DNA sequence: TAGATATGCATCTCCCCCTACTGTACACCACCAAAAGT
DNA sequence: TTTTGGTGGTGTACAGTAGGGGGAGATGCATATCTAAC
């Protein structure tokens, strides 16, 4: 009865299990006596040796759950698995000389679990000590090269090589270390000394380039392969020496540089398909697959799904042929099932993960939808990361778990998943949690903020280790620390500053706040480090003082702004004259280094006060290079002039704002009329592209059915928040006239934040007149300052207070909520004993700020 | 040799971490001119 | 003179995009002796 298409003394199909055979060992036996899965086991006697590791294990299993034996359990499957009955052997045996010292069962699993199992063991005991002796190495890289199969060959060839390498080629140690500590560990140390320098001499190879050449699994391929394919391409493809080496910087790094050789040309020639990208899907774990799977796959999805080849590459670039393969088999029964967009699933498909997230998508997409209520577009979101299953997985098993355990939300844990780590993160939170509020004084959301970001598992823990310590005396009250805690190089910042503190007052006397300050940008390490050095060097011989330096310091990104001074500070005044007070400043939003660069190239009809401003927002770069790009295009709608598009331009969503000048500027006139003042007063603002573009949307339903005039419409969408301003003034309009007027939330709509503003009244509406009584209008005067959603909130949170404690009445606090409304507010309340209290004053002229009064 | 027995090497897929660049929204403040009380 | 408004500059978050690394596990074929049925 076979389950269809020299078994066996059963034929196969005996202790009906599975199917899941063979199962080759030819050689079978349960024999159960079970203590894990079928898929272990099974995965166990599939191996040469399989059936005596199965019965070793029996040995060294009894010979664990009675007495101290130093491990795990599917770590014991795992030591099976791969080890072999001879690893397994090799092991309890060796035990006690491991527990002296060695290593961890960390450490010990890790070593024994491979081919050269039982060698790699036998020979670590007896070469650790020899190389943290006579070669300082440590117990961390050993078992870090006898980790991988050929840990004989590779610490052998170690042990001979070592000093070859540096005593004529001068690689330090660490980088020997990343040569070895791989797979083919021996065939890269020996092909690195066999071609190390029949390449630099004849090829011009930076000497560390071919260190990470070699330090991958196929390193005698890699070089193998440069060397002699080397000038195909970069004759008659042309790649630069780095292009070509980056492509060769990875696992199966031959077949990627094969297959460029073989596919480049044949793909652009008839694929629109740029050298540059090309080479960005070679340079990647499998590239070959990639390029492959993409020839057959290009056309098909963009016939089929409509894709655009950029997308299909994107998602080629790191997707791989399981992510494109996985779309082809899932787009339609998915983005047309689901409520998925080909682009929420591009979205998911352009990351490492690849078909795992797709397909882990599919099915628990209603599973956290229906159930733990989440949203499509928030799992999508979820998913859209390198460790997408993974994270998608645990907040599954973690959610309610986390919501129960203390009270985490919900939309608060989707914010935890959305990073690389969701797992980790997770998973150092359910750890963490609570060893950090009623034992270390952080708060939920204090810690949330922690795994929120970037940062993760390795930033929750450098905190408990490291919250306590940095107080003693480094002061640093924990609002800076859970800061610094709360980026990407977060581990990195709170280790570098424990670092370099010293380093800054002992040297720059450089405050502690001026310094949290560093540690608390996406890349931390990058610039305390970097300013230690550029810090000298600036003030003495250029001229900045502490403040302009850690200024020009304070974004993600320190380092490149710093550095890019040093390199370009000068040369703009030594040509360029710029004032330099005028440098440290297009350099000190978060794209620094690129908009300095982009000023000495660009520069050369405008000024240099009105240079250094369109260069000086996070635009920067985009921002001068789409101007060039448009500045001619621009002053021939009805448009501009130099100075409109200037100001169009001076905003952080710059080349966003242009481009939407220019998609839409003749567009919706033929909707409305707005002179094209009124246009560029909508983008003359940050945020322009989605204040053209809600205005183009949304415009016809408001002076349709709601009347709005067209002013009305434009006083709303120019101003800071335009899409907030909007989406939230129709969605909300009807609502309130049914007794607010039409005109009273226009006008509150009509500040900057109008969004928030609108909110709070529609939300503390009634308690206002319900309360310390107050009118409709009263509030509206309130609400529509910039003070906003802001002075009417501190406003009921101290009517008590000022007209009860202090004695105040309910047309002096509104006359200040509504002028200075909060700070003014509390800060009145808050000011009022001092006067009276010092040498005679009255709370007469302390109202509301009364001019003078002396 | 055939093929166990035991180990070495390459390649491919996935999951994790750090850093740099870009873009949107809010809240305050302060300065200077129109617009009004008086 | 007071009362508003308008503009620009500053500080700060919050939100999105982009690629630099490494490292673990699986599978499949590649060798090196030794053992074993032929």
């Amino acid at each position: 009865k076979p389950k269809v298409r020299e078994l066996v003394a059963h034929i196969v199909a005996l202790s009906q299990h599975p199917a899941a055979l063979g199962t080759v060992a030819v050689t079978y036996q349960h024999i159960i006596t079970a203590l894990a899965t079928h898929e272990d086991i099974v995965g166990v006697g599939k191996q040469w040796s399989g059936a005596r590791a199965l019965e070793a294990l029996l040995t060294d299993a009894g010979e664990l759950r009675g007495p101290p034996l130093q491990l795990d359990t599917g770590q014991l499957v795992k030591i099976a698995k791969r080890g072999g009955v001879t690893a397994m052997e090799a092991v309890h045996a060796s035990r006690n000389a491991l527990t002296p010292l060695n290593l961890t069962p960390a450490q010990v699993v890790a070593i024994a679990s491979n081919n050269g199992g039982k060698q790699a063991l036998e020979t670590v005991q007896r070469l650790l000590p020899v190389l943290c002796q006579a070669h300082g190495l440590t117990p961390a890289q050993v078992v870090a090269i006898a980790s991988h199969d050929g840990g004989k060959q590779a610490l052998e060839t170690m042990q001979r090589l070592l000093p070859v390498l540096c005593q004529a080629h001068g690689l330090p140690p660490d980088q020997v270390v990343a040569i070895a500590s791989n797979i083919g560990g021996k065939q890269a140390l020996e092909t690195v000394q066999r071609l190390l320098p029949v390449l630099c001499q004849a090829h011009g190879l930076t000497p560390d380039q071919v260190v990470a050449i070699a330090s991958h699994g196929g390193g005698k391929q890699a070089l193998e392969t440069v060397q002699r394919l080397l000038p195909v391409l970069c004759q008659a493809h042309g790649l630069t020496p780095d292009q070509v080496v980056a492509i060769a910087s990875h696992d199966g790094g031959k077949q990627a540089l094969e297959t460029v050789q073989r596919l480049l040309p044949v793909l652009c020639q008839a694929h629109g398909l740029t050298p540059d990208q090309v080479v960005a899907i070679a340079s990647n774990g499998g590239g070959k697959q990639a390029l492959e799977t993409v020839q057959r796959l290009l056309p098909v999805l963009c016939q089929a799904h409509g894709l655009t080849p950029d997308q299909v590459v994107a998602i080629a670039s790191n997707g791989g042929k399981q992510a494109l393969e996985t779309v082809q088999r899932l787009l339609p029964v998915l983005c047309q099932a689901h409520g998925l967009t080909p682009d929420q699933v591009v979205a998911i498909a352009s990351h490492d993960g690849g078909k795992q997230a797709l397909e882990t998508v599919q099915r628990l997409l209603p599973v956290l939808c229906q159930t733990h209520g989440l949203t499509p577009a928030q799992v999508v979101a979820i998913a859209s990361h390198d460790g997408g299953k993974q994270a998608l997985e645990t907040v599954q098993q973690l959610l309610p778990v986390l919501c129960q355990a203390h009270g985490l939300t919900p939309d608060q844990v989707v914010a935890i998943a959305s990073n690389i780590g969701g797992k980790q993160a997770l998973a150092t939170v359910q750890r963490l949690l609570p060893v950090l509020c009623q034992a270390h004084g952080l708060t939920p959301d204090q810690v949330v903020a922690i795994a929120s970001n970037g940062g993760g598992k390795q930033a929750l823990e450098t905190v408990q280790r490291l919250l306590p310590v940095l107080c003693q005396a480094h002061g640093l009250t924990p609002d800076q620390v859970v800061a610094i805690a709360s980026n990407g190089g977060g581990k990195q910042a709170l280790e570098t500053v424990q670092r370099l503190l010293p380093v800054l007052c002992q040297a720059h006397g450089l405050t502690q706040v001026q310094v949290v300050a560093i540690a608390s940008n996406i890349g931390g390490k990058q610039a305390l480090e970097t300013v230690q050095r550029l810090l000298p060097v600036l003030c003495q011989a250029h001229g900045l003082t502490p403040a302009q330096v850690v200024a020009i310091a304070s974004h993600d990104g320190g380092k490149q702004a710093l550095e890019t001074v040093q390199r370009l500070l000068p040369v703009l005044c030594q040509a360029h004259g710029l004032t330099p007070d005028q440098v440290v400043a297009i350099a000190s939003n978060g794209g620094g280094k690129q908009a300095l660069e982009t000023v000495q190239r660009l520069l050369p009809g405008l000024t240099q006060e009105q240079v250094v401003a369109i260069a000086s927002n996070n635009g920067g770069k985009q921002a001068l290079e789409t101007v060039q790009r448009l500045l001619p295009v621009l002053c021939q709608a009805h448009g501009l002039t130099p100075d409109q598009v200037v100001a169009i331009a001076s905003n952080g969503g710059g080349k966003q704002a242009l481009e939407t000048v220019q998609r839409l500027l003749p567009v919706l006139c033929q909707a409305h009329g707005l002179t094209p003042a009124q246009v560029v007063a909508i983008a003359s603002n940050i945020g322009g592209k989605q204040a053209l573009e809600t205005v183009q949307r949304l415009l016809p339903v408001l002076c349709q059915d709601h009347g709005l005039t067209l002013a009305q419409v434009v006083a709303i969408a120019s101003n800071i928040g335009g899409k907030q301003a909007l989406e939230t003034v129709q969605r909300l309009l009807p609502v309130l006239c049914q007794g607010l007027t039409q005109d009273q939330v226009v006008a509150i709509a009509s500040n900057i934040g109008g969004k928030q503003a609108l909110e709070t009244v529609q939300r503390l509406l009634p308690v206002l007149c319900q309360d310390h009584g107050l009118t409709p209008d009263q509030v509206v005067a309130i609400a529509s300052n910039i003070g906003g959603k802001q002075a009417l909130e501190t406003v009921q949170r101290l009517l008590p207070v000022l007209c009860q404690d202090h004695g105040l009445t309910l047309d002096q606090v509104v006359a200040i909520a509504s002028n200075g409304g909060k700070q003014a507010l509390e800060t009145v309340q808050r000011l009022l004993p001092v006067l009276c209290q010092d040498h005679g004053l009255t709370p007469d002229q302390v109202v509301a700020i009364a001019s003078n009064s002396g």
